[PDB]
């Protein structure tokens, strides 16, 4: 299985191919859908206020994306059982709309003729894979996969470290978080969430993410043990999670780093920095997650200790390399 | 009194800052209904917190069908096409349509239809009426029924013109505004319509962005039809803006003497104002000129019998332009 | 009543000390500031913020004095505080707010200039520290230097206070996303020891040291060592949010505690609550040190084990500015 | 000529190493003065909020840093004469601390031993040059030059061909510019500059720039004919320059831009762009300027005629890659 569509060619839809030609995948795009011309598709790919210019030649025509000299169909189909994805034949959808975020919706890409479903977020209680903790969990027979979303991939790995060498007994978490386009540009209705209807590059903004909440997909014995929400920022991509932990051992600061560090080591999905970075620096970052050791704080009076840690995350490119690792692995079972 | 009622379509940046000046000049304008496309619990929420000017003056809440504000009750529609919007329900007759999807006479005729006597579209409208007050607000009269008062810009660009036109004729010009992002513009780089730069992430970018204020400035001063063309630059500030025009005027000028013909033109004029102090955008932000011309930015260029002249007026494209609109708004009533 | 004030550093807070007197009509008078400046580049910034929008009151100046709503107000130029002559027009409380005097030790040197008390706008090691409406209780009339602290300890203590005396605080941890401020960089550049205050603000999330849980001991004693936090500074011109993680001494639900934080903001001019769905830019201009938000209380539990997540907004500019002015003028009555 | 000294290890002195670094010169950078440890300017050098992070290894001692392998002595001397320039033979000093903008005040490298200074930044009456346009000027006489500014080198480029082609009678232009070190994070006192006082990120600002005023050193023929000034902006880097021109004949849009094509063909320092791009689009550009085919304006009554002509440029790194090109230049002659 090699030939793949990409439903929604947004942030994380483009970056997926930029992705994918950069490591030299095996993986051919032969399809994306979107709501959109080929022309604003193709001025989109090319010029990218994150991440620069598209390493790779760009064209297109009425009806296609030419990337590398290669062709890629471009559909505009806004239900997704619409799509016509066996035209040229694509078997594994990277599901990147944010509109089909559950077994039920993404059904409709099988029924359009796809075999599998990669979905870039949570999608319920679905196989959800955050890659180098539970990415053994694939199976063969699984048809519609989740890899959770960008603050899970953060978190889990942080999350598997602390628990496998200490136990977290129960922990909530914050992320200090990029704004994204769930988002607003100026204060405006946004749906159900107030909240989100304000402006987003002038606020701290709360908001719910399920990360800490449904970490029990990915590490089972968490289920129920985290909680946590995020504050939208104002920096356009890259962001830090925080995790505060009741531990089922005492631990010193060196003791903690000491274990993250193992745990990162020959890791291609979960780095490791005792530098002083700050947010701009993790954009472009190839890890799902990094964590800083220069963060780590031991709280303690008499007994009792809380342990807070916290790590890095490019939530867009960051993201996408631990997608393109599921994407690889998935497209061979 | 004049106790006429109102209706806005397009609860929005512009629809909010209108109930909001009404209030705050203790209009005798009652507004009486709102649509948009969301639930009063949405509006009452945004009407109250608000992320350029503040808390509302006043209470805010909210029933199943309508805003009560400061004790009064609008009631709240959600009819995504004009035609289907109950006005005759509260009595409104002129509705001031700030959607930013009737800007023609065709389309805000469905306010009509629907059982309004008058529109004011909060934007260019093609070819009708376009007043920017204390400029051609003398050319409204009893027999208009749509009209449009422009954009920001076209509010910025002409008391200055005019003002420049009057004094020393301007031959030919081109503007270019330094324009705070707007609610037409991408929170991340995505879709938006045909305009490629709009796709762009407005809050990290400096986006060329085309503008129709210097075109269509014979809408509001006639003698100057074809004369001008410009465009804007969309930067990073979540609201305020500055118009720069470079001019060939009908006389050879010092500095002094074009800051002393703009401010002449400024005294007793609550529409245009002027500053020589050192101002930044920020400082415009709740303005309650459509334009402050801006002495401090004045530059001649001077070689032989060649002369080029820069002038700069300060607009706060929300508040600003939102007096500018109350202003027509009000005198468009009394007709 | 001492009613005649000398400010030292008319920075974001020094103007902000001016702007609040004058907004709540205090009869204490500003007589004197000091700054490292003009008078017309002073007036220039008073007439002119960028968070506040334009000043109240008409704003002009000479050679050596701004006017202030009529009335003249005396600028000095001296980097060393022993050399500000405040005898000249009588200033008896210095507000000092310049980040350069932060200590008994450093501060005295305005009485040595001729003022008889100081108030520091910053946190200034061990000396006595006031919260408003948390432990101002504690200041008398021998009190001559005193410290308000940081904005973040005017938005963690009320809290943390509420918390403690309800359900017992046992341990806890901070987290404060806020604003940058003058202390970071425009663009990245040297700015002094610290690496991360080296990094462009407006542009980064910037991991940031703050005292504020660290000393919580000076306002809160039974705190005394039991909390620990720091800040991400992140790229909003102001308004801040402050997070504690908690064990408390007692099994609670977020309705308990929501109630009880309620209770503690009744008829408490220091310290709000809100249960609207506020952002940042809803907290500028708030007249409070704190506004407690009972809509991000989150109670995590397994068995016996339980973490308490309680969160208050702040306005670490004008905000805190009330905080410093309420122990002002009670300080000017002691 | 091929040891350098950097003066300021700023945006711009770091700048100038890495791209020295970038295209392999054999001018060797073998001393930095600045204003403090040789930690913090390796921290800085590694971790860059516009560019990311450096290409090249990095690491200090207690008096160096240790860059690509490479020592390079780090002094912290605050007055130029006391930098022992002669204890590793720096030849040529780029002068980027902006304190040294004259001859008499860059002298004092010369007194301390150095052979030629390249301040870059305007530096009154001396040679002061935009490569491409007026590089042809220096001479082996030359001891202390100037690169001009960032605008300078964005204006000329696009002044010299029109100029060339058509005649400039009289202009003005207005840059739309990224906020620089000189400006202030929150309002303050900023020198005597009133609206350089006030929070750079959070305002369009009016602000000089002598760019237009000074043209004339560059283009001789250009002397006194143009002015303007500069909005600053809160992006961090990448700026645009428009100016408006009487030009000495008659033109259309596509004569205008035809002629801009031609003079940017085979030429490294100017480039040519007719695609739709934005600011971000221009960060890490190696040309000192980049005309925009899309912003050209033709405003014509009669026998008047209003050009507006448009040309981005990376203020940060497109300008570095003009100062090395007449760096390499200098170090030969
Ligand atoms: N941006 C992040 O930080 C991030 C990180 C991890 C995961 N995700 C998830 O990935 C998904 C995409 O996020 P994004 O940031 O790329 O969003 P985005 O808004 O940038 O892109 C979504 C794309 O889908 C297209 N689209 C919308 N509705 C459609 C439909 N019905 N049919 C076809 N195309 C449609 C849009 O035109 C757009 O190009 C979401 O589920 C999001 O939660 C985002
Ligand atoms: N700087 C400014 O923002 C500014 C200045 C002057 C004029 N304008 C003009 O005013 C208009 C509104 O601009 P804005 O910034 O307030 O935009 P906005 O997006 O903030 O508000 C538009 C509002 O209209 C609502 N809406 C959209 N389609 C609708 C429909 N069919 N029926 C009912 N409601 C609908 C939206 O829900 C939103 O509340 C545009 O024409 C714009 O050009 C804007
Ligand atoms: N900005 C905030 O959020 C905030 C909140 C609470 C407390 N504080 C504290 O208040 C103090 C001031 O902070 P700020 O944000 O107003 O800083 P700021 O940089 O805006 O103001 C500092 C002022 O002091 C002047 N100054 C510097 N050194 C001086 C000297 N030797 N003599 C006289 N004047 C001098 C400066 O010119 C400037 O006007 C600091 O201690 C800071 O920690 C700041
Ligand atoms: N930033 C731009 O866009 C840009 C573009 C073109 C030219 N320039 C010019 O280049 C020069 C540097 O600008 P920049 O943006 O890198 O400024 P910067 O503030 O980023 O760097 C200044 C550097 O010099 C150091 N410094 C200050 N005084 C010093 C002294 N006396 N001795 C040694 N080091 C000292 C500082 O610590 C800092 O590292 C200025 O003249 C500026 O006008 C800047
Ligand atoms: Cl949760
Ligand atoms: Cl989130
Ligand atoms: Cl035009
Ligand atoms: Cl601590
Ligand atoms: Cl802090
Ligand atoms: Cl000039």
């Amino acid at each position: 299985m090699s030939k793949v569509g990409i439903n929604g060619f947004g942030r994380i839809g483009r970056l997926v191919l930029r992705r994918l030609l950069e490591v030299k995948s095996n993986i051919d795009v032969v399809a994306i859908n979107d709501l959109t011309s080929p022309k604003i598709l193709a001025y989109l790919l090319k010029h990218d206020s994150n991440y620069g210019p598209f390493p790779w030649s760009v064209d297109f025509t009425e009806d296609s994306l030419i990337v590398d000299g290669k062709s890629i169909a471009v559909y505009a189909e806004k239900e997704a059982k619409n799509i016509p994805w066996k035209a040229k034949g694509a078997e594994i959808i990277v599901e990147c709309t944010g509109f089909y975020t559950s077994a039920e919706k993404s059904q409709a890409h099988l029924d359009a003729g796809a075999k599998k479903v990669l979905i870039s977020a949570p999608a319920g209680e679905m196989k959800t894979i955050v890659y180098n903790v539970n990415d053994d969990t694939l199976d063969g027979n699984d048809t519609i996969v989740s890899v959770a979303s960008s603050t899970t991939n953060c978190l889990a790995p942080m999350a598997k470290a602390l628990h496998d060498s200490f136990g977290i007994e129960v922990g909530t978490m914050t992320t200090i978080h990029a704004y994204t386009g769930t988002q607003s540009l100026v204060d405006g209705p946004r749906g159900k969430d107030l909240r989100a209807s304000r402006a987003a590059a002038e606020n701290i903004i709360p908001h719910t993410t399920g990360a800490a909440k449904a970490i029990g997909l990915v590490i089972p014995e968490l289920s129920g043990k985290l909680k946590g929400h995020a504050q939208r920022v104002p920096v356009k991509t890259g962001s830090v999670t925080e995790l505060v932990s009741i531990l089922g051992k005492k631990v010193t600061a060196e003791e903690v780093n000491n274990a993250l560090k193992q745990a990162t080591t020959n890791n291609e999905s979960f780095g490791y920095t005792d530098e002083e970075i700050v947010s701009s620096d993790i954009i472009g970052s190839h890890f799902g997650s990094v964590f800083d050791a220069t963060q780590t704080e031991i709280t303690a009076v008499g007994d009792l200790q809380l342990v807070k840690t916290v790590a890095w995350y490019d939530n867009e490119y960051g993201f996408v390399t631990q997608l393109i690792r599921t994407l690889e692995k998935f497209a061979k079972l």
